[PDB]
């Protein structure tokens, strides 16, 4: 009930920079779409995440906001969705104000939204807030709290141990820990547990169903990949943060590579610090951190993803959308070199949303006209692209009645990086998702 003015302008795009746990999600939101309402603003609201899209939900009760997630001129959806929707044939309304939370968010679709949006605003066209403690470039890795925050370099184990990190076990709180991969956490939850200890584990395919048990549940640890880094608010004392993740590297031109694990930029490891310290009722949280942050991360699969969607939105005839300007210099690519043509921008569609496939994958199969359904491609590549289970090629009886080890035509380790990601390829190689 302290409502402040926000004089929104179009040709503007602002980037509101609070410190992790200010309030920007749960009160200067609120703000900002009853200042939009009042002025007859349409107004789209972005989400990272459906988990962040609840908790807008809770901030936005009483104000007349249509949810495209799970009279009323805001509308909220996720980052992917409405990249997803600039990608169809879907009316997109032309918003006079976007407002996107967790801006800093480096999954294609996100980086691919703010490229859109920035180049709307440039054109004369919208308004745009980017909230986020941590916008593209920061290079501070210790930003403010709302309670004092210990802070210290430990060695992290990314294995199972049997001695040497009495730390970690040695503690009566909550503490969230970011692993550099999915099975590097299902080892470390196996070791926790074996040593009595409560494991929630989180990663982007489980997120938005088992972040819930962190509310619901009792437990010790929540061991999660970045996807929990920015946004989630867990009742936790300790942040564990291996600094450190898997990258998905484009090689040759020719496959996708699961690289490292590599250091994480001073973004990620202040959204991951900031995910404690945020109670001021409760001072010395602790964040124990396993070595350094690097901002030389153009080696990542994403920003050369960010350009395949948006060479796929159309804006005006004969424009390209650039990427947010910070971001701009991330990728070498030429505008408009992975522009499709309808039908495989359809299929490109299809290939992400029903077929689950990363953005490079996805490409490599619609830019060769092949159709959704036809799974020839992952049995016809060359013997080196054999996918392995358990150390032994992976089999999979085809639409076509044959046993065929799995070999695809495009290589992408993101679809056989954990025993999940596995299992779900070998279902959309059957035919059978
Ligand atoms: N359910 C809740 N009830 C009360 N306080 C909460 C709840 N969820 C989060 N908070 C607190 O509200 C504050 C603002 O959080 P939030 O708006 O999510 O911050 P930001 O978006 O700037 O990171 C923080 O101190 C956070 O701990
Ligand atoms: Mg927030």
């Amino acid at each position: 009930h302290h409502h402040h003015h926000h004089m929104l302008k179009k040709k503007q795009l602002t980037v509101l920079d609070l410190h992790p746990g200010a309030g920007k999600t749960r009160r200067v939101l609120p703000e900002i779409v009853r200042e939009a309402i009042k002025t007859r603003l349409r107004t789209v609201i972005l989400a990272p995440t459906r988990v962040v899209a609840a908790e807008m939900e809770e901030a936005l009760r009483g104000l007349p906001v249509r949810y495209m997630t799970t009279t009323e001129i805001v509308d909220l959806m996720c980052h992917a969705t409405f990249t997803s929707r600039l990608l169809q044939p879907i009316r997109v309304p032309n918003y006079n104000l976007y407002i996107m939370d967790e801006a800093h968010f480096t999954d294609p679709s996100s980086i691919a939204a703010r490229g859109y949006i920035s180049t709307r605003v440039e054109m004369g066209e919208a308004a745009a807030i980017f909230m986020t403690a941590t916008p593209p470039g920061t290079r501070d890795a210790f930003p403010d709290s709302n309670s004092p925050i210990m802070d210290t370099e430990v060695e992290v184990p990314e294995r199972a141990w049997s001695s040497g990190f009495d730390w970690v076990t040695d503690y009566s709180g909550k503490t969230v820990w970011f692993v550099p991969s999915v099975r590097n956490g299902n080892e470390i939850a196996a070791c926790l547990t074996k040593a009595g200890k409560r494991v929630i584990q989180l990663s982007r395919k489980t997120f938005e169903t088992e972040f819930q048990k962190t509310k619901h549940q009792e437990w010790d640890f929540v061991v999660t990949t970045d996807i929990s880094e920015m946004g989630a608010n867990f009742k936790a004392d300790r942040v564990i943060d291996s600094r450190r993740c898997l990258k998905p590297v484009i090689l040759d031109g020719e496959r996708v590579i699961l690289a490292g694990p590599m250091p994480v930029t001073h973004a990620s490891a202040a959204q991951r610090r900031g995910r404690i310290g945020r109670n001021p009722n409760k001072p010395g949280d602790e964040y124990l951190y396993g070595g350094g942050c690097a901002e030389t991360d153009e080696d990542h699969a994403h920003w050369l993803e960010a350009r395949m969607l948006l060479d796929n939105i159309y804006l005006q005839d004969g424009l390209i959308a650039s990427l947010y300007r910070p971001e701009a210099d991330k990728v070498a690519a030429i505008e408009g070199e992975f522009k499709l043509r309808t039908e495989q921008r359809k299929t490109f569609v299809e290939l992400m949303k029903r077929g689950d496939l990363p953005v490079w994958l996805a490409y490599q199969v619609a830019s060769a006209g092949i159709t959704y359904t036809d799974r020839r491609w992952c049995f016809d590549g060359t013997t080196n692209n054999t996918i392995m289970e358990d150390s032994v090629p992976a089999e999979v009886w085809t639409r076509h009645g044959e046993k065929r080890v799995l070999k695809p035509r495009w290589m992408d380790a993101r679809v056989c990086s954990d025993h999940a990601a596995l299992k779900s390829f070998k279902e959309f190689a059957a035919g059978k998702r």
